[PDB]
């Protein structure tokens, strides 16, 4: 208990960051306080609280958490962090409506002593912020900011850093947002994370991580990125003879090491680690869940890969009912929830949870991953909320950095998931060590000129089901939209997709046709998937679209006139 106070509980200084802020924007309070409490992270011992109310009656009850503030430097390849002064205590606000804003902060510990603040008025302004994410209740496979234009996630998994810790987030993440990335997933654990809350302890989280993790979010907020943040993985809770990276020997959780836990089954069910897993949830939402650029709590990477010994789907399913229920209670900003299997068609009795608002697919397959993507986006439509493909790879194994440095298996399968009814674009792994060394970051940047000026909430867009190919001597394929408004098009090539040794394609002539079930007259624009560009246009009185020479895909926009 090295953060423990042993005195009458006072506070004794309270900073406020400005009295006048933006909608959306950042509110925070500094209070500097003594108490009696051994543990600062845990609410029974010490528990402060920002409560707020608008002009319009709305209130907001915002825990607050225990923060120590670093200086970071960088020591020949690796950051390592100063602590300046001594810690304290934060709450982070964000107003989502303007006007005037009444605020007091209380504290109570473990005497039960209990003291308040007065109050505070802070005045809001609108800003540019677009709001919070939310599932789109005009397409539910889809997702809306708050003031209601459409977020389609594109990017990648950047999900820790190397030694050099957040000086690395400082070259990927502006690398990405300038090529039309607006997303990436972080991790919280395991403990070897660069986030890691649960470093060496469950009970008390690592206040050196959890500035980073700041960082990170206070850089993708000047990005206009958004990240999901995934709390713990299946390593935790994986023994080391099963291998797959296995942790649970090292972990806290574990009683060997501190922990509550005598074997990883007892996770979902012990009353202590369900407490400290609660107390742990309630840090998270106190320090970021003011923040609009969280896309997403996540629970778990791969929870169905955890030990086979501790998997117990009904005990893991009423698990995540009862966490969701709490997190959603506890978050005043209401984000969204969601987790993930290994398993690539996942876990129906979880994925239909009503807590959990959208499902996820991992998938590393090397042969035919085209057509397996859209069997599986056509499949989990049946939980009518939206699907994210949250990883994707040719091989968990890593074979993609030595067989495809172009990236085209990256290329095939952003392409596929958008044009398929995907949330957003398949989020590949291995961003230290193939996106960003390969520069493969033009990729993105052509999905994303290609889809950003399509309203995706209100096309009705569906699977492209009633085509007829023309095409003599050559295998060409189809993904597809028809929308209201729009049909996107996505050609490859079946016999040139997946070959990977041509250097990045580098088109007069005709190849063949392709015949829709639309109405004339239309407008029909080419598209160089690789340099991001128009290739032609054309004017249509009927309804065959030519399609022109290239070399392994080609996309079409078609406007219906």
């Amino acid at each position: 208990s090295r953060y423990k106070d042993n005195r009458p509980l006072n506070i004794l200084g309270i900073d406020i960051s400005k009295m006048e802020l933006g909608r959306y924007n950042l509110f925070e309070v500094s209070i500097f306080l003594q108490g009696s409490y051994l543990n600062p992270f845990d609410p029974q011992e010490i528990d402060v609280e920002g409560i707020f109310e608008d002009q319009y009656g709305n209130q907001y009850r915002v825990p607050g958490f225990f923060y120590q503030e670093y200086k970071r430097e960088l020591k020949n390849d690796y950051e390592y962090l100063v602590p300046v002064g001594d810690p304290y205590f934060k709450i982070r606000f964000s107003p989502i409506n303007i006007g005037s804003y009444k605020f007091f902060i209380k504290v109570k510990d473990k005497t039960g002593r209990e003291v308040s603040s007065d109050k505070y008025t802070i005045y809001v302004k609108e800003s540019e912020k677009p709001g919070y994410i939310r599932v789109s209740e005009k397409n539910w496979r889809y997702f809306k900011f708050d003031n209601g234009r459409q977020f389609l996630p594109i990017g990648a998994n950047i999900c820790w850093a190397t030694s050099k810790g957040t000086y690395d987030y400082d070259v990927w993440l502006p690398k990405c947002a300038e090529n039309g990335g607006n997303y990436f997933r972080v991790w919280l654990g395991p403990s070897w994370a660069t986030f890691a809350l649960e470093r060496e302890s469950v009970k008390e989280y690592d206040l050196k991580n959890a500035w980073k993790l700041d960082y990170v979010l206070n850089l993708a907020e000047k990005l206009n990125m958004y990240i999901m943040f995934c709390f713990d993985s299946y390593n935790e809770l994986r023994y080391q003879k099963e291998g797959a990276y296995p942790y649970w020997e090292h972990t806290p959780h574990y009683e060997k090491n501190g922990g509550p836990l005598k074997e990883p089954k007892d996770f979902w069910t012990n009353n202590e680690m369900i407490k400290y897993y609660k107390n742990k949830l309630r840090y998270i939402v106190a320090r970021y869940g003011y923040s609009t650029n969280v896309f997403a709590w996540e629970f778990w990477n791969e929870v169905d890969i955890i030990s086979p010994t501790a998997f117990v789907i009904g005990e893991v399913k009423k698990w995540h009912e009862d966490m969701a229920k709490y997190l959603n209670s506890i978050d005043p900003w209401k984000h969204l929830i969601t987790t993930s299997f290994a398993f690539s068609p996942g876990k129906p009795e979880i994925d239909s949870i009503s807590g959990l608002n959208f499902v996820q697919t991992h998938i590393y397959k090397s042969n035919r991953y085209i057509d397996a993507l859209l069997s599986l986006i056509a499949y989990k439509e049946k939980y009518r909320k939206p699907h994210l493909v949250g990883e994707f790879g040719l091989d968990a194994g890593g074979n993609d950095l030595w067989v495809d440095p172009n990236g085209y298996v990256i290329h095939n399968a952003i392409w596929t998931t958008i044009l398929s009814g995907a949330s957003g674009t398949a989020m590949s792994w291995w961003w230290d060590n193939h996106i960003h060394p390969n520069n493969l970051y033009f990729h993105y940047r052509a999905l994303a000129d290609f889809v950003k000026d399509i309203n995706f909430l209100e096309e009705k867009f569906e699977r492209l089901t009633n085509y007829k190919f023309n095409v003599y001597n050559r295998e060409i394929k189809v993904i597809g939209l028809q929308g209201k408004k729009y049909i996107l098009l996505w050609l490859y090539n079946a016999k040139e997709a997946y070959q990977y040794k041509k250097d990045i394609p580098n088109s007069s002539k005709f190849l063949g046709s392709i015949e829709l079930l639309i109405k004339p007259p239309i407008k029909v624009i080419y598209y160089d998937t690789y340099r991001g560009e128009k290739i032609k246009e054309l004017d249509l009185d009927k309804n065959v679209i030519p399609i022109i020479e290239f070399e392994r895909d080609l996309a079409i926009k078609i406007e219906l006139l």
